[PDB]
């Protein structure tokens, strides 16, 4: 009934502001994609930026689950290959054309810093600190605090995919971001 | 005239000292205006709107920050530009420590400035001091030769989720050490010295 209702309007707002930006696009025509009526819509959703959070979470989902299959596919042999294929499947995932405009460039403008933060760490700290436990247990990275490590190779890991997300020639961005984060990586592994 | 120049230098002072105590939030304008002895007609003939005087507060905070950087990598006695690169990042960690650093530009700019905003202003203050001090590890032969760009652009994101990770910790102390403790052994891994 309501969740009808909000599953059709977060499908459509997910592939409209996906397309054109959070910016260009207005709840009424998101309505209309979705086929529900502005008071339907403003019933489930106070404002714009509400439904843009509830977009934001169906999106990392999607960006957890697809990394979580692209290492599961990659062949990794180790913990240390497991890290090296989940920085390869992040900056793959972040170049969808859907990600890179909601989750690279809409997400940190309209949560803000604090609020892009919150949901990256929920989504992504999990994944990271495990695949540092795994490296550690293997004996391919030193023991140390394990979620400060995770904390800083997110950071780092965001940063690249936002300045990959605006580079002038994003082809090159990404080859040179992929060699800097490889000699990162590899400082860390033996 | 003169009497303009010392209500601005006043403003932004007393903004400084309020909001680096209590917050953007916690503080308005007439309690502003009152600590530096202005009128509020004073006030707005200076500045459009409280934003635009956190705008000026944050560039002389900025300022600060990165004439201390110098200072604390001056002070390190660092020989070689991998030595420059080590005290650099610690000195990052004490400046961005500082109470009024972190209430300023950890927490307050980022929500007042909006994330165009303060992403423009954190590069105007840090873009060119990184990518200088990975030029001269390149060219000492303490860095491999690579895009400096890119590599600085990385490395800015890994200290700002540093700082900010330290800011809002549970333990502040050991969330410092820690830090400090793995951007050492991630610098260390790719300094040829
Ligand atoms: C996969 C991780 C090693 S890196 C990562 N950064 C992120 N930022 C925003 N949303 C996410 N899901 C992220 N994952
Ligand atoms: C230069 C390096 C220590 S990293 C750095 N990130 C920053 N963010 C905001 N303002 C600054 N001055 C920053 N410096």
């Amino acid at each position: 009934r309501s969740a009808a209702t909000r599953e059709a309007l977060i499908t459509g707002a997910r592939k409209l502001w996906g397309l054109r930006g959070y910016a260009e696009v207005g709840t009424p025509e998101i309505a209309t994609e979705a086929g529900v009526t502005r008071g339907a819509m403003y019933h489930q959703f106070a404002d714009k930026a509400a439904l843009f959070r509830d977009v934001v979470e169906v999106v990392e989902q999607d960006v957890m689950a697809r990394m979580a299959t692209l290492v599961a596919a990659s062949g990794a042999a180790t913990p240390a290959d497991a890290i090296r294929a989940a920085v390869d499947a992040w900056l793959e995932v972040s170049g969808d054309p859907e990600v890179r405009q909601l989750i690279l460039l809409d997400a940190p403008v309209v949560l803000g810093w604090a609020g892009f933060r919150d949901v990256a760490q929920r989504y992504s700290l999990g994944m990271t600190e495990q695949l540092i436990t795994e490296a550690i247990r293997a004996g391919q990275l030193a023991r140390q605090p394990v979620r400060p490590l995770a904390q800083v190779l997110i950071g780092a890991l965001d940063e690249a995919a936002m300045f990959i997300a605006t580079a002038d020639d994003p082809k090159r961005a990404r080859r040179e971001t992929r060699q800097v984060l490889r000699r990162l990586i590899d400082g860390m592994l033996n």
